[PDB]
């Protein structure tokens, strides 16, 4: 536990530690600083940096934070964005849902949600004289475009009646107003677009596949698919979706959009299914005739991640060692 | 004054009001003594329904200022005594029966001058008359739409189950990206409460009680004419859409209020006003004995590429619903309405 982040930070200082201290003694506030890389963005810099962390639950947060190995007291963690008087020079807006079912149980909230802390934390860096914000979004932005070598100007197509649509619809808004408060009041501003973040410090409770499968595997001894696994996408360690936003934030650039994958992990479904069973010794049963309705159709993506390469950066973190380090923490946790 | 006896509105929209009542009064009177709620009541489309219905029908009007919508229903001539108007839903107290959500901003300048604002505006003001849509237990609301929802869509017949794509960093998509989110959250409510639902999608309304601040293009074409001697093309106005007047919206909107259907999606417009704006401009010129001339050097920024589109408008036709005003009419009767006021 302890272990395995140690090994990450001093590997992450290693490399990059020339670009990481490019943010030294700066103001750094995180949004959603409770959630996964939220966590990690917090962990890596709150040395490095005076760290402001706005979450739902500064008690938790504090649990969390220290589940992490972090040192509670240098980070200052406040619950309303309005009682953060101190001048921030970077915002990194990393609040939003995350879970797949409450897309389509909630989209009115998850449009609200994303939408209303969109505004917000956009209205707040122009009064605060924010130097830059950084936004997270999602591929899911790019929605009918399918295929490889996805560039951050293809452009995703969306039906008002497909109530799953909610998340990109929300995350599209949110990016229009993101770009839009650059070029109305010269704001340095950054989208990333991320695929989606595994590694160490996921926790059991959350739905999306990867941790479907850890958790079926360990509590079932089974890990069941309800499609046929076709699906095929590029990951990312949560601790490359850092050291990436890092990048980011070192970059002076009034506007740019950046995908984050790490392309080196392409794999479908299925094929994850089966290397997690075997790492957890399990075998793999479909089960195709429940609703599936939370789930995004079969489809295939792979992202251009030509900007954040040219910035020097790298991914650290292949697979195995991202499967391992994820599998190792979740059993070390309970 | 009332010289002849037969009362005092304005003559163009008495025989409007008439030939609505004679054409489709079967659907009008079905809304009758319901209790119906026009948001955006002040502007050009929920004023001409406010007027339309608030003779047989119990009318509550929301609005930014109450003011503006005092002197709006009365130079159309509307009777202020039999409506109710509001600047705040929380007050709205009595059981409304049909919602018809018409605020937003119409301006292109607004759109890229003020993007954010445009988004906001509209999000805001559709989550707010949906959460009281819910309370209330409304029977049915009816959300105003606009073409510029098929984006990158283009050609004839485009059918309301085709969608635009929109680029995030293009300004002008504030507007079209608003009314996408807020489609989106209409048919949400719709999905998951059981409220029934209906978005109409408009193309451009023209016609009589065009008040002459607005900025759209058949207006820029006779406030121009009028102040300035001239009518001004700022492209090679070879855009080419269609037209409907505001009456023939009206009619339409209430032909889908009396539609008992969860949820559905309408498109709105008279195929048979289907003309480019250079020819718009022409017959316009024609009216005002005025010339036509380009000027291809300003920003054109706030305005849409050179398109041509129509919209399928099947579904409003097999309901019963025709528009009663060409283009002829239409012009003529704005012209002559404009000329009124001043
Ligand atoms: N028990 C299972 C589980 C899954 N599958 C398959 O895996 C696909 C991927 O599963 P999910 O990723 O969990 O769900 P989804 O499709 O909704 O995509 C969510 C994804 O775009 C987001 O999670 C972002 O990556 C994230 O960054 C947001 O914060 C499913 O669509 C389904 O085909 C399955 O067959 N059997
Ligand atoms: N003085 C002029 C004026 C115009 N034009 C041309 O006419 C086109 C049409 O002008 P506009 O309609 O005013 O501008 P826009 O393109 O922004 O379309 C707005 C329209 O989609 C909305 O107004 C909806 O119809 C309405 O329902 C929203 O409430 C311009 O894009 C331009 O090519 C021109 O050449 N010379
Ligand atoms: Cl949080
Ligand atoms: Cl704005
Ligand atoms: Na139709």
């Amino acid at each position: 536990m302890n272990e395995i982040l140690k090994k990450r930070l001093k590997l992450l200082k290693n490399n990059f530690g020339t670009h990481i201290n490019k943010i030294a003694n700066k103001k750094i506030l995180i949004t959603g600083a409770n959630g996964y890389i939220g966590s990690i963005l917090t962990l890596i810099l709150h040395g490095n940096a005076k760290l402001y962390c706005l979450v739902r639950n500064k008690d938790k947060m504090i649990d969390r934070f220290q589940e992490i190995c972090g040192d509670i007291d240098k980070i200052d963690i406040y619950e309303d964005l309005y009682k953060i008087q101190d001048k921030i020079d970077i915002v990194i807006h990393c609040a939003a849902p995350t879970q797949s079912d409450f897309f389509i149980e909630n989209p009115i909230d998850t449009v609200d949600i994303i939408y209303t802390n969109t505004k917000n934390i956009l209205d707040f860096s122009k009064k605060n004289n924010v130097e830059k914000i950084i936004f997270l979004s999602t591929m899911e932005i790019y929605g009918d475009v399918i295929g490889d070598n996805i560039v951050e100007d293809d452009i995703g197509k969306f039906s008002v009646t497909n109530i799953r649509n909610s998340y990109p619809l929300a995350k599209q808004i949110s990016e229009f107003m993101v770009h839009s408060y650059s070029k109305k009041y010269s704001l340095s501003t950054a989208i990333v677009r991320l695929t989606q973040a595994i590694g160490p410090t996921a926790q059991i409770n959350d739905n999306r596949v990867y941790m479907d499968f850890i958790r079926s595997a360990i509590k079932k001894s089974q890990i069941t698919l309800f499609t046929k696994g076709e699906t095929k996408r590029e990951y990312i360690d949560v601790f490359d979706v850092a050291t990436a936003i890092i990048f980011v934030m070192c970059e002076k650039k009034m506007f740019e959009i950046y995908n984050i994958s790490n392309p080196n992990i392409f794999i479908s479904i299925y094929d994850l299914a089966k290397t997690i069973s075997a790492k957890l010794n399990v075998q793999v049963v479909f089960d195709l005739q429940r609703d599936t309705s939370q789930y995004l159709p079969s489809f295939s993506r792979r992202l251009n991640s030509k900007k954040i390469y040219q910035l020097g950066w790298t991914p650290l973190f292949d697979l195995n060692q991202s499967l391992d380090d994820m599998i190792k923490y979740i059993k070390e946790v309970n």
